[PDB]
């Protein structure tokens, strides 16, 4: 689920605000994407967002509110072995992101790009 | 998930053993169970069962293999607001569930119970 996403982001990187930072990055971060990616954080954001899509190819699996297993061990992200297909699907496409966040310089001028002119 | 369930248990009645203590026990602790219950342990097991097979209603939600969120706080089980629909139906279940068999005296004699003869 979404609410786990973003406690999965604070995991990997503890000194952000997930809510904040990463919504209305770029053209990718936040909902929607269109056009090219403005940077590297944007690309993560990118591939998540496909990650998503492919993931609805899984039947009843709806990526935003359905919770799966994980936990943080100290930096480190696990998803739970025990999660079924379609969770265990998004836990991952979470995972890859997260830490994808987290090796991905942040941009303070792409906050809030003006998508509607740049993307 | 069932082994969810076990850890919500251990959270519960702490001490437990709960693939060995509750399973196969009364007439609906374990497996499937049918009849009349032989007691107050039992009859939780059979809400339980009961609870499940309403969970079946919803779309979807197939207890055994659907993984909820919850959170044991030193012997109190929280079923977390953000779980979807199902999710939270099959929280309510197991969390009524192991409160039950906390209330409930364990009968040594009905365990491992001849269900067919005593059921
Ligand atoms: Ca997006
Ligand atoms: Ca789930
Ligand atoms: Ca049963």
């Amino acid at each position: 689920a979404l609410w786990q996403f973003r406690s999965m982001i604070k995991c990997a990187i503890p000194g952000s605000h997930p809510l904040m930072d990463f919504n209305n990055y770029g053209c990718y971060c936040g909902l929607g994407g269109s056009g090219t990616p403005v940077d590297e954080l944007d690309r993560c954001c990118e591939t998540h967002d496909n990650c998503y899509r492919d993931a609805k190819n899984l039947s009843g699996c709806y990526p935003y509110t359905e919770s799966y297993s994980y936990s943080c061990s100290n930096t480190e992200i696990t998803c739970n072995s025990k999660n079924n297909a379609c969770e265990a699907f998004i836990c991952n496409c979470d995972r890859n992101a997260a830490i994808c966040f987290s090796k991905a310089p942040y941009n303070k001028e792409h906050k809030n790009l003006d998508t509607k002119k740049y993307c």
